[PDB]
């Protein structure tokens, strides 16, 4: 009982974009107020906690195109 | 009892976009007020918690196109 | 008892869009007030909690096209 | 008792859109008031909770076209 | 007792739309008031809860066309 | 023709008040929205105008007693 | 023709008040939104104008008693 | 024609107040938003204008008693 | 025609107040946003203008008692 | 025609206050945002202008008692 397996995917996808002119942006946040209180903290695993923050972000790329691709093969007996 | 398996997907998808001119944007947030209170905290797994935040974000890409693709093959006996 | 399996999907889909001019946007939020209270917190799994937030977001892409695609094959005996 | 299986779907779908000019938008929210109270919190599974929020969002893409597609094949004995 | 199966769907669907000019929009919400109270909270499954919110959304795409498609084949013995 | 005038008012008025305990007060207003528009403004006198306001006041005195008294005498010929 | 005038008012008024304990007060206003527009402004007199304000006041005196008194005499010929 | 004038007012007024204990006060205002627009401004007199303000005041005296008194005499011929 | 004038007012007024203990006060303002626009400004008199301010005040005296008194005499011929 | 004038006011007013203990005060303001714009400025008189400010004041006296008094006499012919 022999087994033959072939795995030949093919991709030619393209992702493009065009933009002429870009700018003239203003971002003005006026302060804030935050307060937290806690007593016990215990994490034992793949944890990604984040406590008590005040953040301002300006993310302006000229491009901004993303592509994700995964393959997986599993054989058992 | 032999087994033959062929796996040959094909893709030629395209994702494009065009834009002439882009800008002239204003973003002005006026403050806030936040308060939290807790006693016990215990996570043991793939956790993604986030407690007590005040955030402002401006995300202005010129492109902004996304593409996700996954393949999976499993064989058992 | 032999088994023959062929898996040959084909795609040529396209996703495009055009836009001439884009801008002249205003966003002005005037504050707020938030308060939470809790005693016990215990998560042990793939959890995505989020407690006590005050957020402002401006998401203005020039493109903004999305495409999701998945394939899966399972064989058992 | 042999088995023959063929799987050959074909797609040529297209999704497009056009827009000349776009802008001149105003968004002005005037504050609020929120208060929550709880004692016990225990999640153990794929949970997506969200407690006590005050959010403002402006999502203005130039494109905005979406396409979802899934395939699945299962064989048992 | 052999079995022959053929699976060859074909699609050529198209989804388009046109729009000349678009804008001149105002959105002004004047505050609010919310209060919740609870004692016990226990979820163990694929849950999507959301408690105590005050939200404002402006979703103005230039395109806005959507397309969903699924295929499934199951074989048993 | 002589004139005699006597002006001898007498007052012994008293204004008192008692209060044992006082407190435990909450005041939580949730925002608003106001807009005015005008072109011409001309005042020439003892004017006390007030245009376009959003006010919150908490006036909690422990006493709060008031007393007004005026006298006037006029002689002509 | 002689004139005799006597002006002898007498006052013994008292204004008192008592209070045992006083406190435990909360004041939490959640934001707002105001906008005004005008073109011409001309005042020439004892004017007390006030345009375009957003105010919050907490006035908590321990006493708070007030007393006003005026006298006036006028003689003409 | 001689004139005799006597002006002998007498006052013994008292203004008091008592308070045992005083405190435990909270004041938390959450932001705001104000905008004004004008072109011409011309005042020529005793003017007390005030334009475009955002104020927060906490006025907590231990005493707080006030007393106003005026006298005036005028003679003409 | 001789004139005799006597001006002998007498005052013994007292203003007092007592307070045992005083404190435990909190004041937390969370930001703001202000914008003004004007073109012409011309004052020629006793003017007390004030334009475009953002102020926070905490005025906590232990005493706080006030007393105003004026006298005036005018003679003409 | 001789004239006799006597001006003998008498005052014995007292202003006192007592306070046992005083303190434990917090003052925490969280930022702000201010912007002004003007073109012409011309004052020629006793003017007291004040433009474009952001101020924080803590005025905590142990005493705080005030007393104002004026006298005036005018003679004409």
């Amino acid at each position: 009982g022999s087994v033959q397996i072939v795995y030949k995917p093919v991709d030619l996808s393209k992702v493009t974009s065009k933009c002429g002119s870009l700018g003239n942006i203003h971002h003005k946040p006026g302060g804030g107020q935050v307060e937290v209180k806690s007593e016990k903290l215990d994490f034992k695993d793949r944890v990604q906690s984040k406590i008590g923050s005040l953040d301002n972000i300006t993310h302006v790329p000229g491009g901004g195109n993303k592509k994700i691709e995964t393959h997986k093969l599993t054989f058992r007996e």
